[PDB]
């Protein structure tokens, strides 16, 4: 097994930071780090705490989204001290703490979310976790966890849809032009709440809304990423 490590790619005026999912890694961003790369962008996509290792119970008892808030933070430091301008995105639960970044840190250009609604609703985050976990078992050849999984993956849920709410609940705050780019076919988030995210940017100084049709959940790594891509570069440079 490859412990996926954080990564970051040299530019010159503009800095990105992307903010992997839950359950995710640096992989959930290699496509997209690399397409801004080929468009002289530099790009910094950190490790969350628990995650990237073949235990799936770290991600439960080794990171929270307090945690987490703290590294996307001084991931987002990490790039304004170095770039004229910097632009924040992530996705799923990496999209929560790029909103909330554009919402409370300093220095920031624009960002958004690739399929993070903010606003919570009906998910399948649980069997999601499951799967992924069954995976990791299958890898590691080790046996099943999920009695001890289940002792944390409510509480650990509801942690992040609190966490969410409070973003939520302030995106009145975000000035800065938002990105939104939502999977059409998403079987992991509801993403019908992607509209409700888009209504409640009421002082951003642009929404750039995308529906990615017939893409699954992870729209960074599947059919939709090429199209992702584009979109987003053409929000950047529309932003410079
Ligand atoms: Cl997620």
């Amino acid at each position: 097994f490859r412990k996926p490590q954080p990564f970051e790619y040299e530019g010159t005026d503009t800095g990105v930071v992307l903010l992997h999912a839950y359950t995710g890694s640096p992989n959930d961003m290699n496509f997209m780090a690399r397409a801004l790369q080929r468009s002289g962008y530099g790009v910094y996509v950190p490790l969350f705490s628990g995650h990237g290792t073949v235990e799936p119970l770290d991600i439960l008892t080794k990171g929270n989204p307090d945690i987490w808030w703290a590294e996307s933070s001084a991931a987002v430091a990490h790039m304004t001290a170095k770039y004229a301008k910097v632009f924040v995105f992530g996705l799923s639960l990496g999209g929560i703490f790029a909103m909330k970044a554009l919402e409370t840190l300093p220095g920031i250009t624009a960002g958004g979310v690739f399929s993070s609604p903010i606003l919570p609703g009906k998910h399948h985050l649980v069997p999601g976790f499951l799967k992924y976990a069954e995976y990791m078992n299958r890898l590691a050849g080790k046996s099943d966890e999920s009695t001890q999984i289940l002792a944390y993956l409510p509480g650990q849920l509801a942690a992040i849809d609190q966490f969410a709410t409070t973003v939520a609940a302030d995106l009145n705050l975000v000035k800065q032009p938002t990105f939104i780019g939502q999977a059409g076919q998403d079987e992991l988030v509801d993403g019908r709440l992607a509209y409700q995210l888009r209504d409640a940017l009421i002082n951003a100084a642009r929404v750039d809304f995308h529906w990615y049709d017939d893409a699954k959940h992870v729209i960074t790594v599947n059919s939709a990423h090429h199209a992702l891509e584009e979109d987003v570069i053409a929000f950047m440079q529309q932003e410079n």
